[PDB]
């Protein structure tokens, strides 16, 4: 099995860059977030060549990085996608966890 990394990874292939924790989402199975590709979990970075490497924010292809952590209405649930629902009502908790700026992913 491949293992989590440590926490403090440094997602950094734009000028917006996000830290992201395993430890905060340990609750979260492996394959929701390194999903299927050709029936089987893909552990790669997520902006491999082939994989998430469009760097053009509008796309929506699966090919776009932006759209692929952003958008809502995808076939595994993104980083937006899935704190909206973790946040609920919760319009604090909306900020903290999807807020674009002053937020935990954005500064
Ligand atoms: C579940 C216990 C789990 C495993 C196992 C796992 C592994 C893993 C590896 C090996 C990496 C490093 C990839 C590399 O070669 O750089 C990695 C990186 C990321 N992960 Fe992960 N991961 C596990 C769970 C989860 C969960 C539940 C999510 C989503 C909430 C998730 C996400 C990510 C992200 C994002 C990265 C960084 C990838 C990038 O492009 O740098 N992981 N994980
Ligand atoms: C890295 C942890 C990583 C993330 C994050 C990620 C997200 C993601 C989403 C949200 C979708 C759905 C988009 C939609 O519009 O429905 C999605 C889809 C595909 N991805 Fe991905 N993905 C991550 C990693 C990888 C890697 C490493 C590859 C390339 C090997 C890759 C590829 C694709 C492909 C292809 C799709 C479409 C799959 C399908 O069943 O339709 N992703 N990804
Ligand atoms: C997608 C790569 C992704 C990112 C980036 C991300 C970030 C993130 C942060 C910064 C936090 C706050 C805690 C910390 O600093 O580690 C956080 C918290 C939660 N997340 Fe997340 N997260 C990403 C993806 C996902 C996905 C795909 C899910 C659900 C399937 C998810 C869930 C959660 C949950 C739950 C938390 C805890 C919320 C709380 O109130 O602290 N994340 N994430
Ligand atoms: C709020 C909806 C929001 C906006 C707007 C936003 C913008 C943004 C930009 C402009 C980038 C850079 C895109 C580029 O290629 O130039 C970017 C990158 C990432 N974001 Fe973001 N972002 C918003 C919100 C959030 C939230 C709440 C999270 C975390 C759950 C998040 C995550 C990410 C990630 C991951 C990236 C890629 C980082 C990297 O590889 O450099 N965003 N975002």
């Amino acid at each position: 099995a491949p293992k989590a990394p440590a926490d403090g990874l440094k997602m950094d292939k734009t000028k917006q860059p996000v830290v992201f924790n395993h430890s905060t989402h340990k609750a979260v199975k492996c394959g929701d977030c390194h999903h299927p590709v050709n029936g089987k979990e893909d552990y790669q970075k997520c902006a491999t060549a082939g994989c998430h490497d469009n760097m053009d924010k509008k796309d929506k292809s699966a090919k776009g990085a932006y759209h692929a952590m952003h958008d809502k209405g995808t076939k595994f649930k993104s980083c937006v996608g899935c704190h909206l629902e973790t946040a609920g009502a919760d319009a604090a908790k909306k900020k903290e966890l999807t807020g674009c700026k002053g937020s935990k992913c954005h500064s």
